[PDB]
């Protein structure tokens, strides 16, 4: 279910942050406006720049803490509020993580494996909610 899905996602924490990161960006180019560091690379180049490793890792290890601190794939209203409040998110609405979770979800259901990928969906219409609650538009 959801819980071992987080473990099983933190077991190869740098792998997952990656690859998902990649699907995003490659179901939803466009969103690259938001990251025009990473433009004109194939995903082997993005995977050998410095940043996009790093900050993939701590972008996915605070969402696990999330994801960890939800009852019922509902986050708290404090993780909400930070992730609204963030000066990094200044730019974003809650499109942006509609579509990171449903790149999340799909890439789930191809992966060989039981991920609950119900849990996941359900995760990200309530971080979209709790979001729009805690001031994103
Ligand atoms: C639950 C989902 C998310 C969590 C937990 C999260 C978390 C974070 C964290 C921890 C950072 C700081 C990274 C660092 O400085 O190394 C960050 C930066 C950033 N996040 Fe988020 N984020 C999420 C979703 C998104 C989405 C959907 C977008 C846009 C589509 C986004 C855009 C950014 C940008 C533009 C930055 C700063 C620039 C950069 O680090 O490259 N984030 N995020
Ligand atoms: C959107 C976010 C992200 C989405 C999915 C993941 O598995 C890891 C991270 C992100 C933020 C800042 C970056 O520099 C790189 C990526």
């Amino acid at each position: 279910g959801f819980k071992q899905d987080i473990a099983t996602l933190r077991g190869d924490l740098r792998t997952y942050a990656q690859d998902i990161f990649l699907a995003f960006l490659n179901k939803y180019p466009d969103e690259k406006r938001n990251f025009k560091n990473y433009v004109g690379k194939s995903d082997q180049e993005l995977k050998s720049m410095a940043k996009f490793g790093d900050h993939t890792e701590k972008v996915f290890n605070l969402m696990m803490e999330v994801a960890d601190r939800a009852t019922d794939c509902v986050p708290l209203a404090s993780d909400a509020s930070t992730l609204v409040q963030m000066k990094q998110h200044s730019g974003l609405t809650t499109g942006n993580f509609e579509k990171l979770f449903v790149a999340l979800v799909e890439y789930m259901r191809a992966s060989g494996q039981s991920f609950d990928s119900q849990s996941w969906d359900r995760f990200g219409k309530n971080l979209v909610s709790a979001l729009s609650s805690a001031g994103m538009k």
